[PDB]
């Protein structure tokens, strides 16, 4: 499923992300839009043969199993395709567990590079939520 923005931000505020370990919805919606352009079903093979999967592009090396990453953990005890569903329960519930880990939304390098610092709220602006 590929999101329009402001259905994100409702899907998201709806499943709990607003204000999640202190990070404010547009954080959210900032990050799905430029690891997925919303996309659902969006798909990153990376140099060391992990994967990243979904709407927030979750890496397989930690956080869920797709059978192909040897060596990798499962933090989130999901299969990766879990992840590319229409329904964002899974990469959000994944995501909640990413973000409480030490380094918070800097684990999201599209977030790191495109995001944070910049008016992350432009995101949800108009929104009705
Ligand atoms: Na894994």
């Amino acid at each position: 499923k590929v999101f329009g923005r402001c259905e994100l931000a409702a899907a998201m505020k709806r499943h709990g992300l607003d204000n999640y370990r202190g990070y404010s919805l547009g954080n959210w919606v900032c990050a799905a839009k430029f690891e997925s352009n919303f996309n659902t079903q969006a798909t990153n093979r990376n140099t060391d043969g992990s994967t990243d999967y979904g709407i927030l592009q979750i890496n397989s090396r930690w956080w869920c199993n797709d059978g192909r990453t040897p060596g990798s953990r499962n933090l989130c005890n999901i299969p990766c395709s879990a992840l590319l569903s229409s329904d964002i329960t899974a990469s959000v519930n994944c995501a909640k567990k990413i973000v409480s880990d030490g380094n918070g939304m800097n684990a999201w390098v599209a977030w790191r590079n495109r995001c944070k610092g910049t008016d992350v709220q432009a995101w949800i602006r108009g929104c009705r939520l």
